[PDB]
């Protein structure tokens, strides 16, 4: 249904367990953009990476505490994560948008409140896949993939997830 995770993923990465692809990701972007609309909140939380093209774009309804009281902290709803390279786009354009956008993950059902400050699941998500530890996500992905079929995990292939219809092949 709309409450159970769904994948984007380019052919490129068919064979790929999604633990391998987002470990490699976020050491890709390593340890432009903002938010949409902002200044500090928006639909969109959106980052390139300095160090290489990668770059994300966190959907959902987000906001950045910024210096007040739990200060920096990224907080709100996270319902989706897509990976990739180049950011183009923003507010001006109809939102942020990746130039190649690799693989997605929709209906995440995040949800984390301001009074939990950067010990919120969302924070923390968003924070280690930006910081070079996707370990966070994982561990949301494989809890979202297990409540819709127990035989999966993030070390499910893409593929697999494609044959058990939470995943999608894109064009490379």
């Amino acid at each position: 249904g709309s409450m159970s995770i769904s994948i984007s993923y380019s052919t490129t990465y068919s064979g790929w367990t999604v633990a391998d692809y987002l470990a490699d990701w976020s050491a890709y972007f390593g340890d432009t953009g903002g938010f949409n609309p902002g200044p500090f909140d928006g639909s969109q939380y959106a980052l390139q990476s300095t160090a290489s093209d990668a770059a994300f774009i966190a959907g959902g309804d987000l906001h950045y505490t910024l210096f007040s009281n739990p200060s920096h902290t990224l907080w709100g709803k996270l319902d989706s994560i897509a990976l990739g390279d180049t950011l183009t786009g923003g507010a001006s354009s109809g939102g942020y948008a990746l130039d190649s956008q690799e693989v997605s993950f929709s209906n995440l059902g995040l949800d984390s409140p301001i009074a939990q400050g950067r010990d919120g699941t969302v924070h923390k998500v968003v924070y280690g896949l930006m910081s070079g530890d996707s370990s966070a996500l994982q561990g949301q992905i494989d809890a979202l993939l297990k409540a819709v079929d127990p035989s999966l995990s993030i070390n499910s292939t893409f593929d697999q997830l494609a044959a058990a219809g939470v995943a999608h092949a894109t064009p490379a």
